[PDB]
C-alpha cells in the first residue's frame, strides 16, 4: 500500500511571508529593548504600500517605519517592476497601546484560549516530514542564493516563488518510509531578459539536484518549473499579502495538525506561538528517544489559567514495546511544564530570536538559539 | 484508550471573523450581478477602520463601501464602546483590477494556483464532523442567532465578540471515535457594562450550553467556564486587530484531519484552495455516509495552471470496511469524482452567490440545501 503526499514552501518574497518577516522584524526591536515587550503586530500588502496595524506594550524606541523598510529592502524589494519598492512604498503605522492578585512565574495564565499541535517524525535527520523538507530547502535554497550569490549568476531571479514536493510513501506499521520523490514543482520570479528554458536548466541543477537526495529522484520523477508561464510579474503587486496567512509552510506541511494561531508579530506570552514551540520540543524529544517513530501533541489553554485544559499524545500505533500513549502521557507530564511563564523561560522566549523563524519554517530548524529543537531524552 | 481533544470557535463578531465576512460579502455582490467575475479579497480592521485590499476582475457595479458598513452593521457593530461603529468608522477600498492562450473547454481550465487542500468527514455526528467541532460552534452559532434575533430585554446585553472552546473525552477502537464525556466547556462572551458576570454565566448555562449540548454527555465533573479571567466588555476591532484568513481551523475541522494552508473567505471559486477543500469535503463526507468507513481524510493538490490534480490521497485511519483498503477507495473515487477546477465548480454550482452564509458558522457540517458538498453521493 503506497501514497502520495504533498508539501508547499514560499519564498521569503512570497507577499504573505514578506508580512510575516515584518511583523517579526518588529518583535524583535522591541524586545532587544524590552524583553518583557507585549506585542500583536499585524502587517498587511499591496500596490505600493505596507500597514503595519495591531498592539504594542513596550518601553522600546524603535522607528517602525524604518524597521519596515530595512526589511524589505534586504529581501529584495527595490523597483516597483519587482512588485514592491522599500524606497517609494508608502508605509502606513496603526499600532496602539486595575487590580490583580501578586502571581508567581508558577501562575501566570494564558493570554487566550486555543490549542497548539506539536509533531515529530523520524523520516528525516531534522525529525520532520520529508515532503515539508524538502519544499522549505527548495525555497531556502533560493532564497540564499538570490540574497548571497553573484549578480552575472544569480542577478535575474525576483523575490517571490513558490515549491510543492509530492513524495510517495510506503506506511509499515505507522512508521512512514519514503519510497520516492513524485513530483517537483517550482515557481520562481524573474527580470524580463531571461526565458523559461534558461531558468529551469538553472533551478534543476542548482537548486532541485542540490537539495533533493538523487536515490530518491528517478527518471519518472516529474519536475515542473514555471509550468504555466513567466512570472516577472510578482510580490506585493500581484497578490495581497498578510501577516499570518502561511501558517501550513510555518509548521508541518500538512502533516500532522494545526490549532489555527499564527506565530509571526506575537510576542511569547502569545501561546499560540509559544504553546506550539513547547508542544514540537515535546513530540520531537519523543520521537529523539526512540520511544516511537512518529508524534502528535496538543495542548490547549483557557484565557487567565495557567495549567493547560487539556493535552493530548498520539503515537499513530508507532510506540515502542511497553509503552502506549496512555504511558506516554504520564511520562511528559513528569518531564514538561505547559504553564505558559514556565514554558516561556525554559524556552528563552523574551530574546529577540524570531525574525530568523519567519522564513523557512519554525520546526526542523538547526539554529542554535532555537531551543524547541533541542530534544530531552525522555524514557 | 481514553484521550482528552478540544476544539475552538469565535462568534461573528471577533475581528478576524467580521473580515472573512466582509470579504464574502463582497464576493457574493459580485457574483449576484456576474457570475464570471475574479475576487481575490482581503480585509483588515483595528479601531475605527476597515480596509478592503486585493483585486477582483467584474462586471458588476458594486458600491463596496455600502456593503462593508451593512456587514458590520448586521453583525451588531454600531457602538464605538463595543468596539466597532459601522456609522462612523473609515472604509478604505483598495481594490485593483488585473495574453494569447489555446481555446479551452471546460475539462482543459488549469488551476489557478498551486497548493494543497484536504477534506474530513466522521460517523461521530450526523453532521459527519468532529463533535468537538460541532458543539464549539454550535456554542457561538447559538450565541450569535440570539444576539442578533432575540428580544432586547432578554439579551440587549450581549456584544458581537466571543469564542467557545469544548473539550471531549473520547475512547478510540480500531480507529473509530466514541465520545465518552464533555470534559470542559469554555465560553468567553462580550457583554454591556450593566451586567455582571455571574447573571452571563447562568444565561449562558442554561440557554446555550443545555441547548446545544447532550445531556447524556454531560455530567457533574464536566468543568463549565465562562468569562473566567473577568470581564469582557472591551472588544471587537478596537481590543484585537482582524484580518481575513486568520481563523483556517474554525473555518474547517477544529483541529481534526489537516489542512493545506489556505483561506476560503474573498476567494472566487477558481482559487482551489476554496473550490479543492470543498470537493474534499464531498468526497470525505460521501466515503462515510456511505458506509465504507468510520473516518476519512483526503488530500488534493494542484499545480498553476494544470487542470489534473498533481496528487490524491485516501486515509481511512483503519476503519475501513471489509474488502475496502484506501487504495480500492482512492479507485472507486477516481471513477466517480472529478478534481479537475473547472469541472468542480460546475458540479458545486460555485459561480452562485452563495459564499456569505459560510463564513461564521464553519464551512462544514451544514445543513444549507445551497451547500452542494454536504450533499454526499452513495459510493460502492
Ligand atoms: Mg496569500
Ligand atoms: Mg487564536
Ligand atoms: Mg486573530
Ligand atoms: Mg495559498
Amino acid at each position: 500500500e503506497q501514497f502520495l503526499f504533498s508539501s508547499e514552501s514560499v519564498c521569503s518574497g512570497h507577499p504573505d511571508k514578506l508580512c510575516d518577516q515584518i511583523s517579526d522584524a518588529i518583535l524583535d526591536a522591541c524586545l532587544e529593548q524590552d524583553p518583557e515587550s507585549f506585542v500583536a503586530c499585524e502587517t498587511c500588502t499591496k500596490t505600493g504600500f505596507i500597514m503595519v496595524f495591531g498592539e504594542i506594550t513596550t518601553k522600546a524606541n524603535v522607528n517602525y517605519e524604518r524597521v519596515v523598510r530595512e526589511t524589505v529592502k534586504e529581501i529584495g524589494y527595490d523597483s516597483e517592476e519587482k512588485g514592491l519598492d522599500y524606497k517609494t512604498m508608502d508605509v502606513i503605522i496603526k499600532l496602539e497601546q486595575c487590580v490583580h492578585v501578586d502571581k508567581n512565574v508558577e501562575d501566570i495564565g494564558a493570554g487566550d484560549q486555543g490549542m497548539m499541535f506539536g509533531y515529530a517524525t523520524n523520516e528525516t535527520k531534522e525529525l520532520m516530514p520529508l515532503t515539508h523538507v524538502l519544499a522549505t530547502s527548495i525555497t531556502r535554497e533560493l532564497d540564499y542564493i538570490r540574497m548571497k550569490g553573484v549578480s552575472s549568476r544569480v542577478g535575474w531571479l525576483r523575490p517571490d516563488g513558490k515549491a510543492q514536493v509530492t513524495v510517495e510513501y510506503n506506511c509499515k506499521h505507522g512508521v512512514l518510509i519514503p519510497k520516492r520523490i513524485h513530483t517537483i514543482l517550482v515557481s520562481v520570479q524573474h527580470d524580463e531578459n531571461i526565458e523559461n528554458e534558461e531558468i529551469r536548466e538553472f533551478v534543476l541543477e542548482n537548486v532541485i539536484k542540490k537539495v533533493c537526495p538523487s536515490d530518491l529522484m528517478d527518471k519518472e520523477t516529474r519536475i515542473l518549473i514555471n509550468p504555466s508561464g513567466r512570472f516577472t510579474i510578482g510580490g506585493p503587486a500581484a497578490d495581497a499579502g498578510l501577516t499570518g496567512r502561511k501558517i501550513i509552510v510555518d509548521t508541518y506541511g500538512g502533516w500532522g495538525a494545526h490549532g489555527g494561531g499564527a506565530f509571526s508579530g506575537k510576542d511569547a506570552t502569545k501561546v499560540d506561538r509559544s504553546g506550539a514551540y513547547m508542544a514540537r520540543l515535546v513530540a520531537k524529544s519523543i520521537v529523539f528517544s526512540g520511544l516511537c517513530s512518529r508524534c502528535l501533541v496538543q495542548v490547549s489553554y483557557g484565557a487567565g489559567i495557567a495549567r493547560p485544559l487539556s493535552l493530548y499524545i498520539n503515537t499513530f500505533g508507532t510506540a515502542k514495546d511497553g509503552y502506549n500513549d496512555t504511558k506516554l502521557l504520564e511520562i511528559v507530564n513528569k518531564v514538561f511544564d505547559f504553564r505558559p511563564g514556565i514554558l516561556i523561560k525554559q524556552l528563552n522566549l523574551k530574546s529577540p530570536i524570531f525574525k530568523k523563524t519567519s522564513s523557512g519554517g519554525h520546526f526542523g530548524r538547526s539554529e542554535k538559539e532555537f531551543l524547541w529543537e533541542k530534544p530531552i531524552i525522555l524514557q
